[PDB]
């Protein structure tokens, strides 16, 4: 039976710790993949961590140069949530340096992009079998979510981008059924930039919060039907969501140009005209993490907010973050539960090592008591090498 | 179908060896977690060892300082009984530095406490999904069993403590159904101290035997209905159960104040007005282990007993111990079978290493012939480091 | 329910990346088998990589001399596709230095050849139980596919060879049901040489493309019914398929004698009178890999072709390659899907190491957009040793 | 449904290779248990290798002194057949320095002996739950098969010994149903010695071939009903089965006293008044292995035989060997299939290492063509240490 995706998001008060894989700490001795761009996605039965390996293990010479984003050796793999990603516990999914994945209630859909920068191809698989292919249409690093796609009523949804990372690019939404593209639409979004979208279902409608790598310190959003009829904007809150960014100030419901170049993958959950914003604590680097409840932040431009929950201290490295959801058919609830993960990047460029890898933590939205703290990576660098 | 928990404890004569994981011996070379506070719990189908990892492996630098009790990296994980806890065979359960777990016949309930000492939060999960949260009410190290909760008739029961470890603290019993707290009661127990309770079901009633860290060399007990109507006392036997303790002498059915400060997690099984006591062999340190049958020891104050079965020699390290149970729906018996595990602590503070970890052994109550021996940890310290 | 094998091959335009195991890269640190002769085969439910271990792990002294083809320690094992072959994730199949395997829709049939060069015995197993034996009939290295057998309608088919590798040998086709030989036929093929056949089903008929180690630079083929009534020939295309070989030129629908001695395991898919040829890029060594569509190449002798898709660069090592198929009962398609794997050999004789091993990549035929690239082994030799 | 055990042994011509785990070779680098006394046993669905670990891994300091037979750290564990025994692939069964195991068609029965030499206790488990206990009755190393028990019609059968290893001891047969002893009988066997019995079912009757450690160079046998009504004797063949032994000569249907002290675990399969004998090739040491068909050897005293099949060369170490069986409900045959395993011991006392461990090979009886060879351990000693 297919995930309905017809229920609204659960009301929540805060975020309870869900997982921590301690991957880098464990990899000091154990056989743990060098990875980055991890994400969590759930079915009607289980929750899995997906990740892009570098086809190499921590503390081994083949970890050399793994700051590098794209290679033929990068693979999408998955393991049960909270476990350190190892060749002994991980399922192979796809050859990929950019990925997405989601379960429709029947099978896993995985999307894996590999190939050359000027002609990359997204390979779609449904239950591990190739069901479709999407080829680069702008010949400039075809690239997708690095988090879970969204499913409603037997149809699953993703966003891909193609073109410059430093200017106007091309943005497409894709609708797939049983791993096959049945509809796509190019966004008519001049002056906007979409990348690395974190997309979730809410009462039959999909909302994505993305990365403006071009000229935005706030995050752009797209929301759409099951017919791909869409609306676009930027989160108006002056509690700026990207990294880097300016100090909190007067928002825009377009791109905030100070410190708008570059970015980091992130997410936010829309609650009416309010927003839950996950962001780094640093304005400059991928350091720290916090959840902020801003009850008029989706549409209003002020920097005032109601509630900050600490997740990672400023003195500790963070990285990418993304939404994931737990559906009624898994939880038994009457609503869709919002959750999030944070990637905890260690190594290059910030630290003197030959390698780059990430750990993960995750949290679920809860309508009971919670607490702020710091759950950092905890590895001691550098390694034996 | 839910575990009934309506049957009485099996009649037994002694204890037969059930498991030994050899974790520390194996971890000298293999990828074995640094752990402490292990415990065993069973379902209608399987038995699992739960444990608090230090988010690190034995013989690796990240094992440095693991004598330390609480950190953000500590996680509750589980593996099949008797297997060495490894990232390759362990299921992730929760982020936790204090834990409990039990199966109601349908799903695993896990309880994991993490967060700061002044505001820790117990995260409850049912089938791996968060179902409730309990926040520290005295802001002083919220802490739970470090052994299995008890289930009867689709309801599961645990004890938590909050407050000083050196004086009067606050003690609550919790009743949960499908991982959600449905009732709780604070114990009216002036001059008593409860901690690290080992709780088991017996004919619809739960009995816990706990640790008085304040001023008790004997163990306190609580027993209660499914309505949380309770009775309290201390084991009267002059065969004192805690560590440290005085020499065996004249018991109290209150706290025995000589050597009553500090303690160790332990258990006992009440059999009428008699008791099976598991305890260290040393009066001073966590060394050795023995089972003692004292047939009037629950209510009488003398130091005479009938039967001693050796489990670990005085010349070998022991540590925590706890009860676990095997229900009729798993065993096919007409009674609830009592079992116990012992944690075998190696390293700090007693030995010159940078790390602390534990192995485990376990035993089940049997109505046939058995034998005393020593089944110690067997690792040779120190390690390569 | 048995795999029907009554459907035709899917129409395709190109090849989409399916897997990459990164085995040698991972084995630099992790516990990965020294292997060669890997192959992929699927059931109605899963896809597995089969391989011949050397009964040893990479970067260990027992990897010494593993360029050697046959030993008592060689074993056939399998693991899920795309995972590095490890003692922790691999199923034991058979004692073997030559092998085949395939699933009939009910159970795995495995064929494992071990024993002395002058009297080797093929052990057939069905669901892991020995169901038959085939003994060497020419007393000179009995040897089979090193890729999947072919199944149609509850019957499975393989080819074995016995005799000289440098002249006329003896070639038999075998038909088995439930792992038991029910019919065999010796090919009447004077001046032909068959070895290491890659065999696939197409509408109830089996086609094998093989290795002429004697005097053929093009590949021989056999096709047959379920009654073992056969036809024989060589691929006529002047796009020569073997390694070594001459430059592309004027083909033969017999063996092309320039550079015809020695060879490499390979495959081709017949599409009418056209062919998809997989071959090394080098004419001399096992280097590079490419797919070539030659639309009249099965029967015509010219060297012109329509479509080249790059798979591995000339500057990188390749090795064996083979066909595998995915049936309608697994994919839900109305046709049999063609796929292929490539073995990426590292070490001896081409590189200064004490050992020889292979990685694998794989690709599936798709009727949508695809891209050429290089997905090489990526290990950096030599190893610690 | 229970294994019937009512069918006769399959007619066979020879032995086909079934498995080889390469454990010691793999353990040079990988995390492989130090073990000895392995054995294979099957259910209606799977085949598993059982083994007595030393609670330690190969090439680690805790392997020191593992020539030693009994310790508290020895555990019975199991893994799928042909896989190297690792903490990552092995199921914990029991705490044991002597063991037996067998499946009745419903669940695994395991028997594990631990405790002191003067009071050891056999712990019986059915589906991993303790169902009975058997205590030493002569207070002198209670000891059992080190191979599979035998099951017929929902009842399982084993042999245990207690007393001197250098003279008359006490020998009991045990009948169990659902892991509980329902009948036992002490053998009235003056001048006989039984130990380490290899027992198999044949048409409702159990036959065991054992080790006379006292004064027998030939093997003793017991055969019995489901009522424990028994007959006893020694294999009459002058093809002597034990190690050490004299040269082949004139047999006895009592103990052959030359070279009769000490022994090695072994087996034989009775076929009418004929026997299939598995034995070392050396008369002195545990070296080499061969299968011999002696068609009148059960009852006749001559040294002539019909058929020798080589299994391990004299120049290579062997060790224990034992029978195992595959029942009709697993294989689909109309008969019980005979199989055997050989333990390949490396290290002490014969080789200069600090440790002792064993690999395994196995073979099944087949009515088709087979071949003799040598499949030795293949590890190169000594190790890094
Ligand atoms: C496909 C690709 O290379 N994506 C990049 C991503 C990208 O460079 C920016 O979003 C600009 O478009 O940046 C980052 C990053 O850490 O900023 C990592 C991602 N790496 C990987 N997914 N491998
Ligand atoms: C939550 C916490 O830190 N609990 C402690 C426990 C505690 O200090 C005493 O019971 C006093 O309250 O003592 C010990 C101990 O070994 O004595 C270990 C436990 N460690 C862990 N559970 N991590
Ligand atoms: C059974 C056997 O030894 N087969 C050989 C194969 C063979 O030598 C040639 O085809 C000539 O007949 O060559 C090769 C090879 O790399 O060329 C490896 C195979 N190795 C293994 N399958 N182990
Ligand atoms: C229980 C016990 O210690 N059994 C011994 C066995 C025994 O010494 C002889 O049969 C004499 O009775 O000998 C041997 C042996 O290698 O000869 C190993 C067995 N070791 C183990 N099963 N651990
Ligand atoms: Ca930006
Ligand atoms: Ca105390
Ligand atoms: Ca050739
Ligand atoms: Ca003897």
């Amino acid at each position: 039976v297919k995930l309905a995706g017809n229920s609204s998001l659960c009301p929540i008060n805060g975020w309870a710790v869900y997982s921590k894989d301690n991957s880098i700490r464990i990899g000091s001795k154990g056989d743990v993949f060098v990875i980055r761009e991890p994400f969590i996605s759930c079915s009607h039965l289980e929750c899995r961590t997906f990740f892009l390996t570098q086809g190499a293990l921590l503390n081994d010479k083949h970890s050399n140069g793994t700051v590098k984003d794209r290679s033929p050796h990068r693979t999408l793999m998955s393991c049960p949530v909270g476990e350190a990603p190892s060749p002994y516990n991980s399922r192979f999914e796809s050859v990929a340096w950019s990925a997405s994945a989601c379960h429709d209630g029947t099978s896993w859909l995985t999307i894996g992009i590999s190939g050359p920068d000027n002609g990359a191809v997204a390979v779609l698989k449904y239950n591990g079998i190739i069901t479709d292919t999407i080829k680069s249409w702008r010949n400039n690093i075809l690239r997708t979510q690095e988090s879970e796609c969204a499913c409603v009523n037997g149809s699953c949804f993703t966003v891909m981008t193609d073109g410059p990372s430093n200017g106007q690019a091309s943005y497409k939404i894709f609708k797939m059924e049983k791993g096959k593209v049945v509809k796509s639409v190019e966004l008519d979004a001049p002056n906007y930039y979409y990348e690395e979208c974190s997309c979730y279902p809410n009462a039959g409608e999909i909302t994505c919060v993305c990365r403006d790598n071009w000229h935005g310190s706030n995050r752009p959003w797209v929301s759409f039907n099951q017919n791909l009829e869409y609306q676009i904007g930027y989160i108006c809150s002056g509690v700026f969501g990207d990294n880097p960014r300016p100090n909190d100030g007067t928002g825009s419901c377009g791109p905030v140009s100070s410190n708008g170049a570059y970015g980091v993958k992130g997410f936010s959950f829309k609650y009416g005209n309010g927003v839950w914003i996950g962001r780094t604590k640093s304005t400059n680097s991928r350091s720290g993490f916090e959840m902020i409840w801003d009850p008029n932040g989706w549409t209003e431009t002020d920097s005032s907010f109601s509630v900050k929950q600490d997740i990672v201290a400023i003195t500790d490295w963070s990285g990418y973050s993304g939404s994931f959801v737990q559906h009624p058919e898994l939880t038994g609830l009457d609503c869709i539960r919002p959750c999030f993960w944070v990637e905890l990047i260690r190594g290059r460029p910030k630290e003197s090592t030959i390698w780059t890898s990430g750990s993960s933590i995750s949290f679920c939205g809860v309508n009971s008591d919670t607490v702020g703290w710091s759950w950092p990576d905890g590895a001691e660098l550098p390694f034996t090498i």
